[PDB]
């Protein structure tokens, strides 16, 4: 398992697919894609535990953290609604331990300001993360 | 006891909850819920191996098979379109090589033969799909 890709999709307009590589076991994993139908500005960005949607992204259950594990901090959309997604993250995994295959990819309503906020809402979209030729 | 859970849904009106639970990494694993929606009659039933819904169930790729492991039979749907599923199968995994955690569940247009059709000279289209997920 060295690819993944999740399609979210949510109540709203918020669309996106998410793709994810890690060459190397136990090395980084790259996500990218895009998501649309998002407010602009900042927007949460998260695996969450299970890879259960029974009940919309509420059955995701809670953050993923076996930082958080699966804290992957935030996306940013444009005036158009747009969030193009680069990052690399050296904490989460397609195996292992923190293996995030099977598990939940959300999108916030709010911002998560990381801890960092001085003294992030429902989940407009998500999808099971599975793997990916 | 591992545990998974995955929500079918596709194109049309074939939707459905199936739940996977497996004790032991080398026990058999448990396959239950219900599919509505259907026909009445038999529906080819398999996992396929990408759990990737780009492309509705078609992103899915082949039948799973690193009987082939992801084949699972048919389902049976009652006069109400309704398939009450429970099923033990100790081919499939919920780890190593034969995990289908990550990976699409599939239920078909029409039966799957077996293999056993009567001419050695099936399934059809994808209904609907899920992506296999770990449950609590
Ligand atoms: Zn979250
Ligand atoms: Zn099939």
């Amino acid at each position: 398992a060295t690819k993944a890709v999740c399609v979210l999709k949510g109540d709203g307009p918020v669309q996106g697919i998410i793709n994810f590589e890690q060459k190397e076991s136990n090395g980084p994993v790259k996500v990218w894609g895009s998501i649309k139908g998002l407010t602009e500005g900042l927007h949460g960005f998260h695996v969450h535990e299970f890879g259960d949607n029974t009940a919309g992204c509420t059955s995701a259950g809670p953050h993923f953290n076996p930082r958080r594990v699966g804290d992957l901090g935030n996306v940013t959309a444009d005036k158009d609604g747009v969030a193009d997604v680069s990052i690399e993250d050296s904490v989460i995994s397609l195996s292992g331990d923190h293996c995030i295959i099977g598990r939940t990819l959300v999108v916030h309503e709010k911002a998560d300001d990381l801890g960092k906020g001085g003294n992030a809402g429902s989940r407009l979209a998500c999808g099971v993360i599975g793997i990916a030729q």
